[PDB]
């Protein structure tokens, strides 16, 4: 099947970010999250924690971002209601 992604990107007030394997329920909403899948990529931010995962996040989306030069589609926001879209639950957990 595709080769889906599961990057993290949260630490309470000790911010950390790193890969990670598929996780839809042990994922962690409230922090801002990045999942990659192909050429789509969904930067899950979480509303919870904003400003520790979007420097950290904005950091790794950017080499991201610098290494498929933007020839994939991405899609980011931090948020905490209907964090959970059917669409990319259905993807990286459907």
């Amino acid at each position: 099947e595709y080769k889906p992604r599961l990057l993290h990107i949260s630490g309470d007030k000790n911010a950390k970010v790193a890969e990670v394997p598929l996780a839809t329920s042990s994922l962690n909403s409230g922090d801002c999250f990045l999942l990659d899948a192909g050429l789509t990529i969904y930067q899950f931010n979480g509303s919870k924690s904003s400003p520790q995962e979007k420097n950290k996040a904005a950091e790794v989306a950017r080499a991201i971002d610098a290494e498929r030069k933007g020839l994939p589609k991405v899609e980011v926001f931090c948020e905490t209601d209907s964090d959970i879209p059917a669409e990319f639950w259905k993807l990286l957990g459907g």
